[PDB]
């Protein structure tokens, strides 16, 4: 006696929650220590982390 | 449902505190002590420091 409307349904969720990537500083202070820095001096430093 | 201003960011410092040399003077008086400069004379006068 009815005629049925012939629709189901399926779902989903899609959780995007963090970004790709975390730039995590350590700066430096490049005189540094036990050191000495002069001017027009020249020179390297290194940081490796 | 965010759209990432996707910009990290990492700093350093450098210090240049002192100038490269210390002309550290000790000046002569070359006619000295128990010496005598004469007028007309001509000799030498030495100060290692
Ligand atoms: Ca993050
Ligand atoms: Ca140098
Ligand atoms: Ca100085």
């Amino acid at each position: 006696s009815v005629t049925s409307d012939r629709t189901y349904y399926g779902y989903g969720d899609v959780s995007v929650k963090n970004e790709p990537v975390n730039v995590v500083v350590s700066p430096f202070s490049f005189p540094g220590a036990n050191a000495s820095l002069s001017s027009g001096g020249q020179g390297v430093f290194k940081k490796p982390d």
